[PDB]
């Protein structure tokens, strides 16, 4: 089976269904951009993100006031039709690489089922969608139609290497932290990757290493998808909750703090830096939020719109949050099933676990220091494949992660900027 059933070309004609010009609602005035629906509830926009934030409507570098040492700027990237064509084929290839593993098939399944909650109504008895969880699709007659969706993969903004999740908020609800969920816009590029060091002492030192080994972009995309899974189920930890690193002398010499959301997303040894009493506080919180979702679904006898029934809409949220249906017809939250789903989204879907499935070399911890950024081209099968990534089987790159070795497989990587020593 395949996740993306159509090998899209960027120059394919629009059809108003899965190849169409779309608009982002409630952003500011924008021109419709060509988008591609690679899967149910998942779209891809091969353009630089100058929309989701009215602040960053400029691809040129800002005045170095809030600028990061780990940054890279190129206003011309992803501006030609050939670039957008390779971007679409690159993102397509990475989704199939993730889907080729059991862990990736489970994560992508949970993302599709993670429909943002229909809690937009100010009247308790009526269920209504939240407007900022859809896009406007131009139909073959020039008219717009709204279509719900969970995920959007879009190009980066001014800083090319800052892959960030972006979602539209609410002045009444924290949709990413109240269990509701929201449509997630992921800034990502398959044409760049980062270099890391193979020894833990060198990788976690800010003064050593040039980035001998390159990160598999499938791991990078999965890492962002894990964040999107947390936000689509509304169980993301507030970024204010941080772990002030005491395990790295260079971190505390500058007072660097890392959010619990990042430590949870990486998994492995990093996840246990979140102490057990605070993790219990988080789980009880999201458990309560799930019951109010069960309560508002119980106090709902109506629905707004003619695109779905109330029984279907009550059903899809029962499948999403794994609620229990009693004999009276009202939903409840089983603690055993909540702990089951919460652990799947937080402990099973981790970067460290995806490394084990991909059989790749990767950073051992989120508490390291970036080394370099490379330009890559994963679309040609002679460079990168679904089942092997860079470590192509039956070649000299198969063993010892030789494909990720930028000194052995030098023709596949072009170093653009060094980060070592600039801290
Ligand atoms: S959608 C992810 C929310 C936090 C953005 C930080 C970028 C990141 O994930 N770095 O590893
Ligand atoms: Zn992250």
């Amino acid at each position: 089976m395949q996740f993306v059933n159509k090998q899209f070309n960027y120059k394919d004609p629009v059809n108003g269904v899965d190849i169409a010009y779309i608009k982002i609602p409630n952003v500011g005035q924008m021109q419709p951009v060509k988008a591609f629906k690679i899967h149910n509830k998942i779209w891809v926009i091969p353009e630089r993100d100058t929309f989701t934030n009215p602040e960053e409507g400029d691809l040129n570098p800002p005045p170095e006031a809030k600028q990061v040492p780990v940054s890279y700027y190129d206003s011309t990237y992803l501006s030609t039709d050939n670039e957008k064509d390779n971007y679409l084929k690159g993102v397509t290839k990475l989704f199939e690489r993730i889907y080729s593993t059991d862990l990736g098939r489970m994560l992508l399944t949970s993302i599709v089922r993670g429909i943002p909650f229909w809690g937009g109504s100010t009247i308790d008895t009526e269920l209504k969608v939240i407007d900022t969880n859809c896009i406007n699709v131009i139909q073959p007659d020039g008219s717009y139609r709204s279509e719900e969706l969970n995920l959007v993969i879009i190009g980066p903004s001014a800083d090319i290497i800052q892959f960030e999740c972006k979602s539209f908020g609410h002045e009444v609800l924290n949709l990413t932290r109240n269990g509701y969920g929201s449509t997630q816009y992921i800034r990502f590029s398959p044409d760049f990757t980062f270099g890391f060091e193979e020894s833990l002492e060198v990788d976690t030192n800010p003064l050593l290493g040039a980035g001998k080994f390159a990160t598999d972009p499938a791991v990078t995309l999965a890492h962002e998808l894990i964040h999107a899974g947390h936000r689509l189920y509304g169980i993301a930890i507030n970024p204010n909750r941080v772990f002030k690193v005491n395990t790295n002398a260079y971190y505390e010499m500058s007072g660097l703090e890392v959010s619990f959301e990042e430590l949870r997303t990486f998994g492995g040894h990093d996840a246990k830096f979140i102490d057990s009493l605070q993790e219990n506080e988080f789980r009880l919180y999201y458990y309560n939020k799930f019951k109010d979702i069960a309560s508002t679904l119980n106090k709902a006898k109506s629905i707004v719109g003619t695109t779905a029934s109330l029984q279907y809409m009550k059903n899809v949220f029962k499948e999403k949050y794994l609620l229990s249906e009693d004999t009276s017809g009202k939903f409840s939250v089983d603690k055993l099933k909540f702990d089951k789903l919460y652990k799947m989204l937080t402990e099973i879907y981790t970067e460290d676990n995806f490394v084990k499935f991909f059989k790749v070399l990767n950073r051992k911890t989120y508490l390291n220091f970036d080394k370099a950024v490379f330009k890559i081209n994963i679309v040609p099968k002679v460079n990168y494949t679904i089942y092997d990534g860079f470590n192509l089987r039956n070649t000299n790159l198969a063993a010892n992660f030789n494909g990720q070795n930028t000194e052995i497989n030098n023709m596949n990587f072009t170093k653009l900027k060094n980060f070592t020593g600039l801290f």
